[PDB]
């Protein structure tokens, strides 16, 4: 019965059964179980619990009263109360949702996951350390947060009171409210704040209902049918959550710039990188730390020769575009049998030499021959070939035996990647018929629903990924409850920064197991340096005052002006004096001997250029552009002159080494997908634009009604746009809208209709598995050789002392403490009168509990004795940081009235600083942050480098988008009024939202639209480098971000 191995194989027989079982529900037509199919189906789902049940009395007969065997108790105790309770109808619907742990049974039954999961449960005991800091992450942030902005959501521009009743007119809306409603409404700041959005900012009518809205009071709800706000400590979490995801975060900001401040940008820059950065990245660390603690054909110009048809042949396939001249595809179709034809002559030589038997032994002489049948088949059969013909450029291996090892390795990583891949589809899978039992057809349909499997399953990938991940969670929360966010919370926990982060330790650690004397004597002398770094800096905010607003006669562009020619001239004698004293270039040790020096080489001679260029009243406005934009390259000085960035450079420069392989792997699947949906795609990604269309079905009737004809910005129409478009999607930004367009695409001149192909998935759902799977690669890449380079190199006082020394009092004090943490977070949005009394007088107990702690400590030590310790002197500041708030608040009951209330707000929010007195109870913790401080010094110069790169592409982008407008006649999607290069401040805090990656697509196609006809100064090529002033930047920035991740790993390592 149990002895025998086949009860299992039985046993997992009935599991796969069960699984297909559930994943049949249909949510709102098996509700009803009225159907016949249903019918049979929950008989059938009746069946298998017996049988579980039947297996479970044997099992316990034979064995009596195993982590596992418990599960499978609970299982059958919870289908039993399911089973049992029927003929109940409260909640009986509710209690079906238990069986969807189901599915659970089969990990067991698989060795392999069960030991992988068993590594996985042992590895979660020592990840405690990182919960503790999210505690402090989520209680600092999320009671700061409702202390200043609770409430401030709600507001909107009404009428006034008396205007309404004085002239007996009902017929407006009581509050402005855009067309859109309440989807996109207009925060005002109130009369005593400073938001920067006002009721007089209320655009006029387009005799004026508009201007009468002049009264900012609070409103009837939140964004987002009430999901974002901070009223209290719950509906913060869910906001400052999203904000670590990095989904959603700008416009949470701008939701509390409008209505409170513009400083508000601190509380989410700093957010950003406490919580989104290093406590995300401090999770990955110890994941993987503590799983490591756990004659003539034979010639070479033969092979040369073919290898060059082979790569001319995949140049030549890459050249299709829309509008395709009939010449061209003629051209293409020859060139396409001539190739095919060259094969087949090699592919009978090597017969001859060989013979069939001998050609057959080559395993790669195998594959060629696959590859010529299917070519002479095409032409002999004259479509679906023709997408085959993407496969000669495996022929190439071949001939790269660098690559050849490189795929080896990555095809090897492919049996270690099994068993969790299997994990995530039964993680998924379970998430899957979950959501569907909760949100069954209650998203009334969104394209983002539950209410099949196949869309239930597109709908748990695409929130993994992290893209629109709030959408759905809007929705969830207005049709089932709040308490709805949990299920997205256990999603992107458990799925994120737990399964993906052991994915990474799986790799890692299958991977780790006369006159020129005095300019020789003045360059060498040791301020040299810092006397030309001053002049440096100063460039720097000659640069960051640069905008478009200047007005050309004011004093500020005059002495613009002059600064630069002050600066050319310094900088060339500069270069004057070093050139004289080592020479140009004769020397061995002359000046452009050194990379470096011959940076500054170009960068003088442009100079020059420019000045040659503004001394001439002549047709050169176009050169002047193009050394407008060289000159934002002036601040990469500073690297040469500082020792610290020169090291930390040539460092990341030696890091791209033993990963350039997988780039040249990804930069080649890159193309052959590019072309691959060019040819799927091509033509297609057009559609009517219009108020509304649900009559159209081509162009001719696009034009018909007056509606226009336009095209994606990201489209497959040739290879130049089909890259541009596989960027987004690899960046997992936007990667969703690209999906719908394919899906959607019907044909040339044809309107898209919903969900039409879907079986396109599969060509967007496999770049993202795929893409992601080499930079994981890339990032092991890293760790791996830096590991490398690692591993080279009186009585009366006396009974007070025993308290204050004996853990006692400390253990009291943390009691107090986490008493106040949960007062502290009881302050809500309207809170009863009864509960400000109470809190106020919870503050009185805590404020005079710490006093007598510090009264007692200073007895016990000595007044000298007592402040040595840096913690006492925190206990000193925070209580006298608590009695001066304590002050103040007494004096505002008291009659007088000269305290600001900004400075009661601000004491009142400092209060939670009594939070850090548990820092010192929590080791763990500390030893986890010191890991940090540790590898501080080089993570401070990786910092620098941040700082760098931010400045030259702050700088940058003024130039380029500084001119941009948004207007009702060419809105912008991506840009607004918080998200703009108008000056190098704005440009600097929008380029730290595309670093996080929020919609950087929406910002790129913003600058992808043309110009307006009547408008002047358009650049006409700026189409062409927005793409890559985003692409490199968004790599540029991203590398650096991770050898800091590496850093803080290695240095992790080597302490344990
Ligand atoms: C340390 C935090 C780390 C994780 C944080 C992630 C985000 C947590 C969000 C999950 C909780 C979801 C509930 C959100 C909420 O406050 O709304 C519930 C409720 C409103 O929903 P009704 O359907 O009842 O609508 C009533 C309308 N009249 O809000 C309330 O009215 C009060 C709810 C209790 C207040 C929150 C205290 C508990 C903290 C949040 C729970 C999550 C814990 C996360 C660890
Ligand atoms: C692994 C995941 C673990 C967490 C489970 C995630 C899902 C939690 C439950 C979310 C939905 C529960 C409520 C279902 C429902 O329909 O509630 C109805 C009621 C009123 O809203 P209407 O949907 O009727 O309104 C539609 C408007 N036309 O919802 C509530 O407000 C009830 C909330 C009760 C909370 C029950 C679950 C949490 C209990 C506390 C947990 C701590
Ligand atoms: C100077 C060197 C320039 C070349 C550097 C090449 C390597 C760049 C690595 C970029 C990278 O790692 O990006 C990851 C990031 C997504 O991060 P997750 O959300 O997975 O991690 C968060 C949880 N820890 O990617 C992006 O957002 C943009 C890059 C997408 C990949 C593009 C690969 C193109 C290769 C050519
Ligand atoms: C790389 C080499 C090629 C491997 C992929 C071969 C795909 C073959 C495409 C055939 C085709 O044109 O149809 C594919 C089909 C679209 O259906 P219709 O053509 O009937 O649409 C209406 C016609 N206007 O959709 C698919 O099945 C696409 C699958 C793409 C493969 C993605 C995974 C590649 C690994
Ligand atoms: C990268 C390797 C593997 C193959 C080489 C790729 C090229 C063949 C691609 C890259 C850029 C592409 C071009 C990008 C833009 C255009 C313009 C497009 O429209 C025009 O001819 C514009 C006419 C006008 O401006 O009036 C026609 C296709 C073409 C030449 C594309 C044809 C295919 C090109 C040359
Ligand atoms: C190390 C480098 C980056 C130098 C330090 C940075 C400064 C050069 C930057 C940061 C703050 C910037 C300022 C932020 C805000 C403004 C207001 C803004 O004013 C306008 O454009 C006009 C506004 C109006 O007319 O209402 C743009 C210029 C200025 C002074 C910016 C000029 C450039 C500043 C001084
Ligand atoms: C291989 C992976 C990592 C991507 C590499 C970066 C690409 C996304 C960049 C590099 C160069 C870019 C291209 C440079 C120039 C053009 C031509 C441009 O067409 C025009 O010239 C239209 C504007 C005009 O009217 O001048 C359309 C975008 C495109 C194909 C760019 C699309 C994005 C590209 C392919
Ligand atoms: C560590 C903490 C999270 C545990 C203890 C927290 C509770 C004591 C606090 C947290 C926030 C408070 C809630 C914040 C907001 C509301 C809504 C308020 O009005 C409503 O019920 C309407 C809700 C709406 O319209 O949005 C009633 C009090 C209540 C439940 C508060 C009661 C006390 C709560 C649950
Ligand atoms: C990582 C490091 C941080 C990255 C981003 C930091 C950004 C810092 C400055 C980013 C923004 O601060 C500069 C502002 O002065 C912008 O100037 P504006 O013209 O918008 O108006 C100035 C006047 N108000 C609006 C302020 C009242
Ligand atoms: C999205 C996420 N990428 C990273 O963390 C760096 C990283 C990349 C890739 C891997 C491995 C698994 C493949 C591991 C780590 C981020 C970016 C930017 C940011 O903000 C920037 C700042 F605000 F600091 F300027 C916060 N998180
Ligand atoms: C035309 C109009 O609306 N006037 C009102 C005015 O009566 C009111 O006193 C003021 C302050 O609320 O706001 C405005
Ligand atoms: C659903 C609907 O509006 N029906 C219209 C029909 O009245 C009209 O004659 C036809 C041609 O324009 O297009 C469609
Ligand atoms: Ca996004």
């Amino acid at each position: 019965l149990v002895c025998n191995p086949w009860f299992e194989h039985v046993s997992m027989l009935v599991i796969m059964l069960n699984c297909v079982t559930l994943g049949m529900f249909r949510p709102c037509e098996d509700v009803e179980c009225g159907s016949e199919r249903c019918n049979i189906l929950e008989a059938f789902d009746a069946f298998i619990f017996a049988f579980f049940a039947v297996e479970m009395v044997i099992k316990m007969v034979a064995l009596g009263l195993d982590t596992w065997n418990r599960l499978d108790f609970f299982i059958v105790v919870a289908g039993m109360m399911e089973y049992s309770l029927d003929g109940h109808n409260v909640s009986l619907s509710a209690i079906r949702t238990v069986r969807v742990l189901r599915p659970l049974r089969a990990i067991n039954r698989v060795p392999s996951m069960r030991i992988l999961v068993t590594l996985l449960l042992d590895t979660l005991p020592m990840l405690g350390n990182v919960l503790l800091l999210c505690f402090f992450v989520f209680f600092i942030f999320g009671i700061v947060g409702v202390q200043l902005w609770a409430g401030l959501l709600r507001n909107r521009c009404f009428l006034d009171s008396a205007f309404v009743r004085n002239n007996n007119l009902t017929f407006l809306r009581p509050y402005y409210q855009t067309e859109e409603g309440e989807e996109n409404p207009f925060i005002c700041s109130s009369r005593r704040d400073n938001g920067m959005q006002k009721c007089s900012h209320i655009p006029g009518r387009r005799i004026n209902w508009n201007q009468y809205y002049n009264v900012c009071r609070s409103g009837d709800s939140n964004p987002h049918n009430g999901a974002i706000n901070f009223d209290n400590i719950g509906y913060a979490w869910i906001a400052i959550f999203q904000v670590i995801t990095l989904e959603g975060w700008v416009d949470i900001m701008y939701y509390v710039m409008d209505a409170h401040s513009f400083y508000n940008f601190i509380y989410f820059i700093l957010l950003i990188i406490v919580g989104s950065f290093f406590m995300i990245n401090l999770c990955l660390v110890v994941i993987a730390t503590q799983f490591s603690e756990t004659r003539i054909v034979d010639s070479k110009y033969f092979s040369r020769g073919i290898m060059m048809a082979i790569l001319v042949n995949t140049l030549s396939m890459g050249v299709e575009y829309h509008e395709q001249p009939e010449e061209l595809t003629n051209a293409l179709e020859i060139s396409n049998i001539v190739f095919t034809s060259m094969f087949a002559l090699e592919m009978l030589l090597k017969l001859l030499a060989c013979g069939p038997l001998g050609y057959i032994r080559n395993p790669y002489n195998i594959f060629d021959g696959i590859i010529v049948v299917i070519s002479v088949w095409e032409i002999v059969g004259q479509s679906v070939l023709r997408t085959f013909r993407l496969l000669r450029v495996l022929k190439l291996v071949r001939f790269l035996p660098a690559l050849r090892r490189q795929l080896v390795v990555l095809v090897k990583t492919m049996d270690n990647v099994a068993t969790f891949c299997t994990l995530l589809m039964l993680f998924i899978f379970i998430f899957s018929i979950l959501g569907m039992h909760l949100f069954g057809c209650k998203f009334s349909p969104d394209r983002k629903n539950f209410d099949s499997l196949l869309w239930a399953i597109v709908t748990v990938f695409q929130i993994l990924t992290q893209e629109d991940w709030n959408v759905v969670l809007y929705n969830g929360m207005a049709s089932t409850s709040s308490w709805a966010a949990l299920y997205f919370v256990a999603l992107m926990t458990f799925g994120n920064y737990v399964l993906f982060n052991l994915l990474v330790a799986i790799l890692v650690e299958g991977f780790q197991a006369r006159f020129r004397v005095s300019c020789q004597k003045v360059i060498t002398h040791k301020m040299f340096d810092h006397v030309v770094l001053v002049f440096i800096f100063l460039n720097c905010v000659t640069i960051a005052l640069e905008r478009p607003d200047i007005d050309p006669g004011s004093t500020e562009r005059v002495f613009l002006s002059v600064s630069n020619y002050i600066f050319t001239a310094i900088f060339v004698a500069e270069m004057m004096v070093k050139v004289v004293a080592l020479g140009l270039l004769s020397g061995e040790h002359a000046y452009l001997q050194s990379s470096w020096n011959l940076l500054d080489g170009l960068l003088v001679l442009v100079s020059l250029v420019d000045i040659v260029v503004a001394m001439a009243g002549a047709k050169i406005l176009g050169v002047l552009r193009v050394l407008r934009l060289l000159r934002t390259l002036r601040p990469l000085r500073v690297i040469s002159r500082a020792p610290g960035l020169k090291l930390v450079v040539e460092t990341l420069i030696s890091s791209l080494r033993p990963i350039g392989n997988i780039v040249l792997i990804c930069c080649a699947f890159f193309i052959i997908f590019g072309i691959l949906g060019v040819q799927l795609f091509k033509g297609k990604f057009y559609y009517c634009e219009g108020p509304d269309t649900r009559n159209i079905s081509t162009k001719a009737q696009c034009r018909a009604a007056h509606y226009r004809w336009v095209r994606r910005k990201y489209n497959f129409d040739n290879l130049g746009q089909a890259l541009m478009s596989l960027f987004v999607l690899s960046s997992k930004d936007g990667w969703v809208n690209i999906m719908y367009d394919g899906l959607d695409a019907v044909g040339v001149d044809q309107q898209p209709v919903q969900n039409h192909n879907p079986w396109m998935l599969l060509y967007f759902i496999s770049f993202l598995l795929i893409v992601s799977f080499f930079v994981l690669n890339m990032f092991v890449g890293v760790v791996v050789e830096n590991f490398h380079k690692c591993r080279q190199h009186s009585p009366t006082r006396r009974s007070i002392h025993s308290l204050c020394t004996s853990h006692y009092l400390d253990l009291f004090i943390t009691f107090i403490i986490c008493v106040n943490v949960i007062t502290m977070s009881m302050e809500h949005y309207n809170q009863p009168k009864s509960l400000d009394e109470a809190l106020k007088y919870c503050n009185y107990v805590f404020t005079i509990v710490f006093v007598f702690e510090a009264a007692l400590k200073l007895v016990a030590f000595g007044f000298r004795r007592f402040f040595k310790d840096r913690w006492n002197q925190l206990d000193l500041a925070i209580v006298l940081l608590s009695l001066m708030g304590i002050t103040l608040e007494e004096i505002e009951m008291s009659a007088a009235l000269p305290i600001n209330p900004t400075i009661i707000r601000i004491m009142r929010v400092l209060r939670i600083a009594r939070v850090l007195k548990l820092l010192k109870m929590a080791t763990g913790m500390r030893a986890l942050l010191d890991t940090v401080v540790q590898a501080l010094p080089q993570v401070g110069n990786l910092g620098l480098l941040f700082m760098l790169l931010f400045f030259i592409y702050a700088a940058l982008g003024v130039e380029l988008f500084g001119r941009l407008e948004c207007s009702e006649d060419n809105p912008c999607e991506g840009l607004s009024r918080h998200a703009t290069f108008s000056n190098f401040g704005m440009a600097f805090l929008t380029l730290f939202r595309v670093s996080t990656g929020d919609n950087w697509n929406g910002i790129m196609k913003d600058t992808l639209r043309e110009c307006s006809r009547e408008d002047k100064h358009c650049l006409s090529y700026l189409p062409a480098l927005s793409p890559v002033y985003f692409v490199t930047f968004v790599l540029v920035a991203q590398f650096v971000l991770v050898n800091v991740v590496v850093a803080v790993l290695m240095k992790h390592l080597e302490e344990s």
